[PDB]
């Protein structure tokens, strides 16, 4: 069973949700699909999370990108989970796109 | 952005298979996981993807990265299909991956 898998565009929104990312964060890809990615972290992440990627759009400094780090998730019933972040760039039709792994630490 | 994603390891194994995926190639994400990404084109590129891979870890230099290209895919049932393929390069763990979108021209 592999770990969950989501893709954003360059600001945020959700265009892919895997099925186990389903199973973890609790949305189905429909729900989870044309909504922010912040909706899967809790305060304050998610209030600060446009500014990260806005940053790195600005300065292509890394802070997770090919990096990686331990972060809490929040499902969509509310609940936190602790969580590794790994995460990948790529371009498809001259945009921007952030794929992230996520493995469920509990 | 395509529908269909498929992640693999810096030797072609495939790790991920997204629903989109399973329904266009024919393969189960369970299925498909730990065989190599060259059982999904026909020959030539089969025999040859390996030799693609390893030739761009050596020079980092794209040919469909970051570009796209125009391919042959190949279902479980034998056929054939014209796609468009995006593929970006990512880190997790210290070890190369590749996202590929793949996009049904048919
Ligand atoms: C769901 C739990 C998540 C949490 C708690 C989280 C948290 C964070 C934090 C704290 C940063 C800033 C790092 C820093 O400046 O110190 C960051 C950056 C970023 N995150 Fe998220 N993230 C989550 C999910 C995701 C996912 C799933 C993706 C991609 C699909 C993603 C894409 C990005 C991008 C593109 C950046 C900016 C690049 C970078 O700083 O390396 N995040 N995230
Ligand atoms: C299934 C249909 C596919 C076909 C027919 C195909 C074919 C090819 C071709 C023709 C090349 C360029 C060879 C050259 O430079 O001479 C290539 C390179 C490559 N492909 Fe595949 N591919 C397919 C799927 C994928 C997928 C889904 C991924 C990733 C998940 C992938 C990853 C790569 C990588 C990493 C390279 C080398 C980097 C580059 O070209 O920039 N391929 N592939
Ligand atoms: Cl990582």
């Amino acid at each position: 069973i592999p770990d969950a898998m989501i893709v954003i565009d360059g600001h945020g929104i959700i265009q892919l949700f895997s099925t186990a990312a389903e199973r973890l964060f609790g949305w189905s890809e429909l729900e989870a699909i044309g909504q922010n990615v912040n909706i899967l972290m809790p305060e304050p992440d998610r209030s600060r999370h446009d500014s990260y990627i806005s940053r790195y759009r600005t300065t292509s400094d890394p802070h997770i990108i090919g990096i990686g780090r331990i972060v809490t998730g929040k499902r969509r019933d509310g609940t936190t989970f602790p969580m590794h972040l790994s995460i990948g760039e790529m371009q498809s039709g001259g945009e921007p796109y952030f794929t992230g792994f996520v493995r469920d630490l509990t």
